[PDB]
DNA sequence: CCCT
DNA sequence: CCCT
C-alpha cells in the first residue's frame, strides 16, 4: 500500500509485437523511494539534466534470442543473434529468472517496476518470456506501472509522448547513448526525476501488480 | 587453460585493511573475450579512450556494513552506514552470494576477475565477506588476476602505479565518477583495452583460481 | 607502496 | 500511435 522502491526497467528486443520478438537485452535499475524525494525540482528554462541518486543498485544483462532479428531493429541496437552467439550470451534461461529474483529481494519491497510503454511492450514481453520458464515468475510480489500514462497526467497538471520526445521537452537535449538497454533506463530516470515527489504519489494511487499484466503472445 | 570471459570488479568498502572494513558497494563488468580482442589499438598521441564494448554484462550494488565509515573513506565515496540503512540497502547476505553466482554462471567459463590492487585489497576482502557467509563462495570455479601486475608487465614492455596514475598517463584525462564502484570499474576497463590482445595473453598466463587467495582476516 |  |  507504498512503493518503497521504484524498478525504472526496459528491454531491447528482437521487433516489435507483431514479429513475436524475443528479449535480446535488458536493464533493471532500482532506487529508493527517498531517493527521488531527495531530488532536485527541474527549474530554470530550459533546466538542467538532473544527477541519478547516489545509492542505486543496477543490472545490466545481453541475452541470446532464440530467433534472427529485423534489419530495422538490428541496426537502432546495433545487436544481433550472431553476435549475441558468438560472444557466449545465454538464453532467456531458468538461471535468468534466478538472477531476477535475488536482485529483486535485494530491494525494500513493495517494489514498482516502470517502463516506457510498458504496458503494450516491455511488459507482456517480459510475461510472455518469464511464461516460457519452468520455474515461477520472479516478479510475483512486484508491482508495475507505464511512465507514458504516468507523465502524461504529470504534465496535463498536445501530441508525442515518445521518450526521446519527452526528454526533448524537459531539458532541451538528446538523448545519451539511445538504443541501449541501460540508455534508455537512464533516459526514464531523467524524465522521472522531473517531478519525483509528484510522480512517486501518482505511482502509488496506480500501480498494479505484475500479475495481473496480461502476455504477448503464448 | 584459457579466458572466455574477464570481469571487471571493485569494491568500494568503510576503509583500509589496518581498520578491518566492509563492503559498502561492489560492481562486477563481465565481458567476453572477444569482446576485447575486438577493440581500437590506441593510437595517437594523446590516443582517444577507447569506447566500452557493445555486448557487455553488468552488476551495480550498494550494501549496508556492520559497522561505521571513517571520515576519509565516508568523503571520497560520499556514502555512510547511516544513508545505507535509511535506504534500505541489505547486510553482506547469503541472498548476495546467490545473486553473485546466478550472474556469474550466465559468463562463458571460464570467467578471471580483474581488480586493481586486487591481490592486496578487493580478493581477500571478497574473500572475507564470503567467508562470513554460511553458503559457499559462488566464485568458486572463477580465476582471478591483479591489474597493477598487469600493466607493469605491459608498460615495461613494447613510479606510480595507481588506477587515475595509469588513466592520466595513458590517456591524459582526468577519471570519469571517482570514488564509485562503477566508475572505478570503467576506468579499470579503460586501462585494459589500451592493448587488449596482450593484456589477455599475459592474464592468461598469470591467471590464479580465487580460491588460493587468502582472505584478509578471519 | 596501493585500495578506502 | 509507441516499443524494437
Amino acid at each position: 500500500g507504498h512503493m518503497q522502491t521504484l524498478i525504472f526497467l526496459d528491454l531491447e528486443a528482437t521487433g516489435l509485437p507483431s514479429s513475436r520478438p524475443e528479449v535480446t537485452e535488458l536493464c533493471l535499475l532500482a532506487v529508493h523511494r527517498r531517493a527521488l524525494e531527495n531530488t532536485s525540482i527541474s527549474q530554470g528554462h530550459p533546466p538542467p539534466v538532473p544527477r541519478p541518486p547516489r545509492v542505486v543498485d543496477k543490472l545490466s544483462l545481453c541475452i541470446a534470442p532464440g530467433k534472427a532479428c529485423s534489419p530495422g531493429a538490428s541496426e537502432i541496437t546495433g545487436l544481433s543473434k550472431a553476435e549475441l552467439e558468438v560472444q557466449g550470451r545465454q538464453r532467456f534461461d531458468d538461471n535468468l529468472a534466478i538472477l531476477l529474483r535475488a536482485f529483486l529481494q535485494r530491494q525494500p519491497q513493495p517494489c514498482c517496476l516502470v517502463a516506457h510503454n510498458g504496458d503494450r511492450y516491455d511488459f507482456p514481453l517480459l510475461q510472455t518470456e518469464l511464461a516460457r520458464l519452468s520455474t515461477p515468475s520472479p516478479l510475483d510480489g512486484t508491482f508495475c506501472v507505464d511512465s507514458i500514462a504516468a507523465l502524461k497526467a504529470l504534465e496535463q497538471a498536445r501530441k508525442s509522448y515518445s521518450l526521446g520526445s519527452i526528454y526533448t521537452r524537459l531539458y532541451w537535449q538528446a538523448p545519451t547513448d539511445s538504443a541501449t538497454a541501460e540508455g534508455d533506463v537512464l533516459t526514464l530516470l531523467s524524465i522521472c526525476q522531473w517531478k519525483p515527489q509528484a510522480l512517486l504519489q501518482w505511482v502509488d494511487e496506480h500501480a498494479r501488480p505484475f500479475s495481473t499484466v496480461k502476455p504477448m503472445y503464448g
